[PDB]
Order: structure tokens, then C-alpha cells, then sequence
């Protein structure tokens, strides 16, 4: 399967990545979703790592986001990436790695079709 | 390797894929070549099974490229596309679709880095 192979390589990037480079990844899916979402008090669930990095450098996502509240939520099996919610529990936007890879397969076909026919 | 993982996906269509399909790619591709060589005469390579298709249907390749003169070369290990070359040998084109796939590797890559950084 197509989304697995590249996700095999999403993991092997991963392998080797800081937590810097790691965290920067972490902000800017945390942005995505809880702009889109467009609320003031928001829960995030994504792996034991992941929420641990955001619970240590809470400070650094509030300057690049001050009119939100986050909330730690279940610690879930993913690669990376994050599970943005409201606070009710009523909406909520994947972006895990695994789902955003579905989500752009669009796009790796797109390839496959400019290698095969131009 | 990511390059070796999406061709194994290549491989998959190829599998299922109509002759009249795979035609359309061979025209594409004997037609971007023969554009940036821009020679009267060349020659191309390719597998057993698309030198064959080029040979039995060499009438509807002139139809739609124009005037080309086409000699078969010998055949070389590939999952198809084709290699084009003057006809002196001085200038080849690797239009096959191992070749295709590494000149496109980036925005397989770009994909995977929106992936991970949005």
C-alpha cells in the first residue's frame, strides 16, 4: 500500500530527528487545527512524547498562539503529529501524521501519473 | 528507499494496466524525448513489450508526433518508458520510469515534508 510505504519513510525521518526540529513539526499541526477550528479552549491527545513536549514548552506555543487554552488529553498510538478537539469533545481535527498521509495520497498519485504518462 | 517503494506501486498498475493505458504512456513519453532532442531520427530502448507495441504500432505514432523515424534498439531491464537516443548514439534521454521516478523523488519529498511541517 501506497500510504504505508511513505509512511515508512515519515518514521525513518523520525528516527533520527531532535526534538527541536521534532517540536517544530508539533506547532505547526497545533496551528493548523486550532485555527481551523477557531476556539479559545481546545484538548489535544497525540503519543506520550508529544504531549509531553508540549506540556514542557507550553510557553512557546502560547507566543506563537496567545488566545488559546489547551488542555492535555488520553495519550493515543500515533507516529506524531496531533488530535485537536474542543473542549466538549464535539469537533475534533486529525492531524496525525497517519491521517494528513491519507489525506495527501492525492498527491503522491499525482506523481505516479506525471512518472507514467507526463 | 522511498524512490524503490513508490515504483513498487508503478508496478502494481502496470499489473492490471490495458495495452491501449500503457500505449498512451509510451507515446508521452517517446514524444517528450524526441521534442527535447529535436532529431528527425533515433532510437529507442526499452522492454521486449514496449519495443513490440512501438514496432506494431508505429503508424499511430507518426500520426501523432509527426514525422519521426524510429529504429529499434536493443532491449534493456526496465518496467517500462523509454530510452531515446540520436541516432549516432552521442545523445540519450532515460525516459523510463526508474529514471522518471528519481527526477521526480522531490515532490515526493515535498509531500512528505508537508506531512510533518504542514
Amino acid at each position: 500500500e501506497i500510504i504505508s510505504s511513505v509512511l515508512e519513510e515519515v518514521k525513518r525521518r523520525l528516527e533520527t530527528m531532535s526534538e527541536d526540529e521534532y517540536f517544530e513539526s508539533v506547532k505547526a499541526l497545533l496551528k493548523e487545527a486550532i485555527k481551523e477550528l477557531n476556539e479559545k479552549k481546545v484538548r489535544v491527545m497525540s503519543n506520550e512524547k508529544t504531549l509531553g513536549l508540549i506540556a514542557s514548552r507550553i510557553e512557546e506555543i502560547k507566543s506563537e498562539l496567545g488566545d488559546v487554552s489547551i488542555e492535555l488529553g488520553e495519550t493515543v498510538d500515533t507516529m506524531g503529529g496531533v488530535i485537536v478537539e474542543t473542549e466538549d469533545g464535539r469537533i475534533r481535527i486529525d492531524n496525525t501524521f497517519e491521517a494528513r498521509m491519507e489525506r495527501f495520497e492525492g498527491e503522491i498519485r499525482s506523481t505516479i501519473a506525471k512518472v507514467l504518462f507526463g
